[PDB]
């Protein structure tokens, strides 16, 4: 959009901060308008010297003193609460709009991209919202008033100095428009430098693994290169722009001169040496001007990336249905999908009704999509053909909240935190819980038994992403996890990947104690685990092509029969 | 250690940069020497309008100018050229180091903190290198020949500016004290903010699913909190600390004033008066000072933050071992392990040996210790007890990037690059491989059906992490690049947790004409997979407890036999 609508756009986050704004101006005031006090007060005691009391003017040099030390003070630590304050709303906004983002957005952007916009790209606003309005507000009025104090004098000489004012303008203008420019290649290219680091240290394993450190290394030197050369140009830029503007204002003060002795006749001194005086008071307010408009655009380049993140679409919120439990009956009817971005369809026609206290298996080959279809439950992805209902209700009539609590999930990929055992295992809505209530899920999931056997037992910190435990170990806490949750729909997907024989049985026989109370929807490739389910579907490239039992399949030749054995 | 040791190791990364250090000094000598030049002329252009040719004035106003423009920008560059590589060369320095720790430095220690030190750390030290050294050699030869001046004068009125220098030492040493502490806090704090928001990207489906939103918004409003709260604590501190040191210089010019008083006579002006006037002129260069030692002390604990990290112990590399091609025999002995920092045993007593051409597969409940033993052949972690050998030589005398060359890895976790298809399976030492081979590679990890279908085919980018895949395609992916790395020694670990029946009947039918002309080491869950294999270890708590072939083991009614039905 437009740079003033994105400036102005700025300036209202620093609205509440307006009280301390003025007291750091004040206090500015109170330190500059000590120097001509001390300054002259000075010369008294030295005329003196030469030279009814003047033994008070020492004491009344401390006074000063103190009286500009709290000026200094005073602007000096409220012009900070000002800046970290404005540093410090940008960034809980920013964070705020990551937790309802939707999932698309995430598998589209790289961490680094989000992580450096909340740490870079909110340092660069600073200077254009607090440093930048104190020299334009200053310097501007100052230009202003010695226009009009050179046209009082002699209007025909200020149209020389007039003459310049378009060329200032057109110059100003087309640097302003490199400055942004150059500014969002900076952001961006500080960007790919995070990216890169997080990408090396996420899979430090593969790269030290099948080599590439030479690999890694050239791209990070040549994206850290980028960054340095692009910030190099953008200095260069600014290191010509602002003595530019110093030689126009020469040129048309040397036009000037030549003019005053051309018409020294019918005057003399008082009214052209006044001019002359005046005219040359110009170029420094011009220069602090100059100086800061750099400052300017880079701020603006910086608001625009960050109101890019604010204003981006979230995740469709517009159900009402509220419910305190819901009995758990799941049905899915004539349901089409297809990712966002693409035209290749992952599921065709899927219809299958779930209820209370039954298990549904959904089993298939590799890429079958049983993965998509369990992930539109909890409207992870949005869905435009068909019908999803929970306990007869739409399911984007629920508050996405309200909805996501009666559902517990298991993921593939399972994911943790780096904390204790027992704060992965009690997280989110069931953080706070009874430690006997969190030893009883651990005990279900097969988990107690390891997690004793830890140095600090359910304290235990397990790193980063549970590093420190093995794979089963990381899956049993996340099934763990689940259980605690209670919720009427539990779904499992490929929760035992990870394990051996000895353990899933044990994990089944503990689940059969769970069949009564909810609904259980698990997408298994071990069949071994499944043998035991209401209704099995077997789905091919996103249809269901076979329904029954156990018994009903292996009867039917077909792909479950395949698959089986 | 000592701050003036960091700092002098700090200047060590600026001497390559003296050069353009001293362009920049001498551009800004030139800016400098205009103004007056200006000024002067200036002036005799006024004289003589109010009273031989003047009419050179005009164009010499305009040389100067340009000579000033030239001046300014020389300076400007070249300091923001010295910046900018020293910025440049931290970075890269830091980077590089990444590529040599050890796994247990990956393991506790979260990447959001090591993106900071990269990011945020290395920003803090242009200051204390660029402006702060400028500023304290004028400003300290400005006080020290003042002082002499004044020492000239009257030695005996200099005692007592004199006996307040002890007093502004002490003042000076607290405050730098203050000054390191608080920046080190700071720095901290912004890893902390950083730590925070890489944490909740990465594991947003967590969030999302088990509820948890209010939870990470108070954390990372804590986080912020406290990161502004010690940034303004250190604003404070010094925004106290420079008005208090113009109070003392103040309160010890009144006591001169006050003794002046009484000294008058025996004297008279011109001997009085330069003494004052001269003493006058201290207060502004302390200030200087004053204002660049939180620039200083901030800029040192950036350096001690780098250096800490420079200064880490890499991977022991002391080998010197380099063969271009291995047989490819593998041999452990009397192997025992515990994990750093860890009491608890992970391996008791190992001893098996591979043969060219041979399959070994490692079969046990979860936890045994089986990715562990994988895991210390490529040597990610150092081994104490017990002997490792590769073709007859121990793996700690090969080098690091030798060694690696002959070991070929599918890990448990599968991590993917956000990258082509191609272009993962073709990663670090196999890079640049003709298509055909790659192709080739990807048919036999039963691949190739899944990526023709793909909308870019090979080219096809996979996201984050690989995300738009399904798990059994990455590890099919993983598998892939693992095959097409060749190496005479093939270990993996659990490559078929995420697929069909039929998937890993094509896979294991694949393996079946690699087995010839190399070394073979399976990790598997599935017993199906490893019913071919020439030695067949059971290990239970970190012993091999059974050994043998499908048939022996079968016999044989111990673990084996309770794992397989
Ligand atoms: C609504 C906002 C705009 C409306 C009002 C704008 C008018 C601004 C009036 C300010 C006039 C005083 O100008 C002010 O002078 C002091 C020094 O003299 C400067 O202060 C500067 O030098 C001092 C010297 O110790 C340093 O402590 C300080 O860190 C530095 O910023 C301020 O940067 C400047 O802003
Ligand atoms: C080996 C290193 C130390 C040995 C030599 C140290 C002596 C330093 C001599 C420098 C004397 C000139 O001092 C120099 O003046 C100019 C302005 O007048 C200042 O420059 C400052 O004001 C100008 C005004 O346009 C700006 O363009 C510039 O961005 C800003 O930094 C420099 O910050 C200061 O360093
Ligand atoms: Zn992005
Ligand atoms: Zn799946
Ligand atoms: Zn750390
Ligand atoms: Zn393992």
């Amino acid at each position: 959009p437009s740079s003033l609508k994105i400036y102005f756009r700025l300036l209202g986050y620093v609205k509440p901060y307006i009280g301390m704004f003025l007291l750091s101006i004040v206090g500015f005031l109170i330190f500059a308008s000590t120097q001509p006090m001390l300054a002259g007060i000075l010369k008294y005691f030295v005329d003196g010297l030469s030279n009814h009391l003047v033994y008070a003017v020492p004491l009344l040099i401390i006074l000063i003193a103190a009286w500009q030390g709290l000026g200094s003070f005073l602007g000096n630590f409220f012009l900070a609460k000002v800046s970290l304050g404005l540093v410090h709303d940008l960034r809980v906004a920013l964070f705020n709009k990551l937790l309802v983002l939707p999932n698309r957005y995430f598998d589209t952007h790289s961490s680094g991209h989000l992580i450096s916009r909340i740490t870079f790209n909110v340092t660069m606003v600073t200077g254009a919202a607090t440093d930048a309005i104190k020299v334009v507000i200053r310097e501007g009025l100052t230009v202003v008033f010695l226009f009009l104090y050179l046209l009082w004098m002699n209007w025909k000489l200020t149209l020389v100095m007039l003459a310049i004012l378009p060329v200032i303008a057109v110059m100003v203008t087309t640097a302003s428009r490199k400055f942004r420019k150059q500014s969002k290649k900076i952001q961006v290219a500080m960007g790919d430098v995070t990216h890169v680091a997080s990408e090396t240290i996420q899979g430090y394993r593969v790269v030290r693994s099948f080599g590439g450190e030479a690999y890694e290394e050239k791209r990070f030197l040549d994206a850290s290169q980028s960054n340095t050369d692009k910030q190099l140009r953008m200095t260069k830029t600014g290191a010509v722009y602002t003595p530019m503007l110093q030689l126009v204002i020469y040129v048309a003060m040397a036009i000037l001169m030549f003019l005053v002795l051309w018409l020294r006749g019918d005057a003399s001194a008082g009214d052209l040496v006044a001019y002359i005086t005046a005219a040359g008071l110009l170029p420094k307010p011009i220069r602090q001007l100059s100086e800061v408009s750099s400052t300017v655009q880079r701020g603006v380049a910086g608001a625009e990336s960050i109101f890019e993140q604010l204003d981006e679409a979230a995740e469709e919120d517009q159900g009402t249905v509220e419910k305190e439990r819901v009995s758990g009956r799941l049905e899915v009817r004539n349901l089409s999908f297809r990712y966002p971005g693409t035209d290749k369809q992952v599921l065709d026609d899927i219809s299958f009704i779930a209820e209370p206290g039954q298990m549904i298996a959904l089993v298939g080959r590799s890429g079958s999509g049983k993965s998509t279809l369990a992930n539109l439950v909890p409207r992870f992805y949005q869905h435009n053909d068909g019908k999803i209902l929970l306990d007869g209700v739409e399911v984007e009539d629920y508050r996405l909240r309200n909805l996501r609590r009666h559902i517990a999930l298991v993921t593939q990929q399972v994911t943790l935190f780096n904390d204790s055992v027992a704060n992965n295992i009690a997280y989110g809505d069931l953080a706070g819980a009874p430690r006997e209530e969190i030893e009883r899920a651990a005990k279900a999931a097969n988990a107690k038994e390891f997690i004793d056997n830890l140095p600090q037992g359910f304290d235990t910190e397990v790193g980063e992403n549970g590093v420190l435990l093995s794979g089963g170990q990381r899956q049993r806490l996340a099934i763990a996890r689940a259980l605690l949750k209670d919720a009427p729909l539990l779904i499992l997907d490929e929760a035992t990947s990870a394990l051996d024989t000895e353990s899933e049985r044990h994990i089944q026989a503990a689940l059969d104690e769970v069949m009564k109370g909810r609904t259980t929807l698990v997408i298994a490739h071990r069949l071994s685990t499944i043998e035991k389910a209401d209704l099995i579907l077997v789905m091919d490239q996103g249809q269901i092509v076979e329904r029954g039992s156990h018994a009903e399949l292996l009867a039917q030749n077909g792909h479950y029969a395949r698959l089986h054995a």
